């Protein structure tokens, strides 16, 4: 129903704003982009509940204690420990909003003037990955072609 | 729904803020800025709990104690101990807020002049990352070009 | 919502006062500056706990004691110990403010009169980080760059 | 909300005292000051308890005490000995303030006539620092410069 | 909100009385001075409880006792002795002000006639010590300087 409506708005702000920041460069309008965005909306709840080692008697937390050693001379000997311990503890409880970005998709076409240099097209490729918000963690794709426009 | 407006906001404010500082430099308009605001909105609470340790002998916090030795001579020996603690405790209850920058993206064009050289490249560069709110602990990414203006 | 109405007022603040205190020693308006308030909104309580070591017998605080001592002659020993202590104790119970500054960064452009010489520049970032309220603990940036105004 | 209006009431409060007090030393207006105050809003409790020692048997307290002693002649032994302790205590209840100046910083510039000369601004800084309510303390930061005025 | 205006009252009424004192020496309006009150809100209460020691058998205070002492000849021995002490006590509940002066700090400019000699001078000074209420206890400042007056 209204999903659509909501990823169509995303969809929009991130064309606007590419078209926007390139067109100064190459000209007016001889650059056209559209976006395909991958949004989520799975309800999603979460509770963590870390805790630190206390392994290492370094830093443990001893709250009692009752350590008995005995030992004879045919050396017999005799060792009992009990300990009780206290631990860190933390706890979240986060849960996720509805709308967020998954994935991004774009693509973008530019027009000659009569070749394009390489350099040219690799600064507005940058220009373009850090209009987007590109992310290698979320596997965002981009790629710009420059082909004559009629 | 209005996420997308705050968004806007955020941004709008950057990019105003960015351009004011760096126009009256190279001039009225020669440059443009336009920014992608990665907002967060996942609700978020946390609990800690933190424990010094006590373990070494020399700030320890007896409550109580017993400490019995006996010894006879053949050697015999005999040592019991029982310990009670007392333990510092630190509890902290943070409810995270909904609507932080986790991550910011930045792509600028200046204008030229002929080319400008690279000492005032640099040098805008860091006026534009200092007005940001730049931080290399949220990943944010910054990227200057110089291309003639049409 | 009200969080950039807010965070807008304090950089206000403190812009004003740059440009006021930095404005007699260069001119009317031949300085301008734009900050970034980083606010901190997280709501977040806090309850320490300390206690003062009593383990060294110098100053303990013993509220009962019991000391047996046998002792036969083939030296057979004995001595039993219960020790009941009395500890230091702190607490406080500290709730933080929602509001307050993290981090701030701020970029300043100086006029020329032509290049302002190297002591002037360096006493003029010296007020500028005084004017702030800066501090290395929060992480703060300043720079300050002089180029000719157009 | 008011915590700006506070603030910006004592900021001007030792901004007008360091002006008047440093005034008729150097003339009508030839000086100007800004400070930024640091202030503190958290909440805060505490309860400390604190409890003289009475290990040393010079002054002990003793409310009750029972001193067994045996003596055979292989001369056997023995020695019991319990004991009750009074002990001093000391408890306060301290609720902080809501409003404390936890940091000042103070920018002051003043005018030629042309040097001043060392001594001069050395007992003009010093004047300075003892209007502020100057406290190494608290970490204040006070800079006075000399610069033509325009 | 009122702590300034108790605050300003204080730090006129010391200014004043400094201004009067001195006045008839030195002129009619040949001297300015400006102080700074540290002043401190935080309500605060207390509960000593003072105990003087009986652990010395000249000034004991026994309300009982029981001395068994038996004795074989091979002497063997042995003597038990219970004691039921009592003990001094002091309590009170100090339950301090608040709106009390922790700390001061004192600027005061003396006009030229020319200048003003080394003993007149002291002697001015020890005059603003004794008027100010000062004390080495609170840490308290007191800084006189001679200048001309424009």
């Amino acid at each position: 129903d209204a999903q659509l409506k909501f990823a169509n708005d995303v969809e929009s702000r991130i064309q606007r704003r590419i078209e926007a920041i390139l067109s100064p460069i190459v000209g007016n309008g001889n650059v056209h982009a559209q976006v395909t965005a991958q949004l989520d909306f799975a309800n999603k709840e979460q509770t963590e509940e870390h805790y630190s080692p206390n392994g290492d008697a370094s830093k443990a937390t001893l709250r009692s204690r009752q350590l008995n050693i005995s030992e004879q001379v045919p050396r017999s000997t005799q060792r009992n420990e009990t300990s009780n311990y206290e631990v860190d503890r933390t706890i979240r409880h986060t849960k996720m909003n509805v709308g967020d970005i998954e994935r991004l998709s774009v693509a973008v076409v530019v027009n000659y003037k009569l070749p394009l240099t390489a350099d040219q097209m690799k600064q507005i490729e940058d220009l373009t990955r850090e209009a987007m918000g590109f992310s290698d963690k979320r596997g965002d794709t981009l790629n710009v072609v420059n082909s004559p426009f009629s």
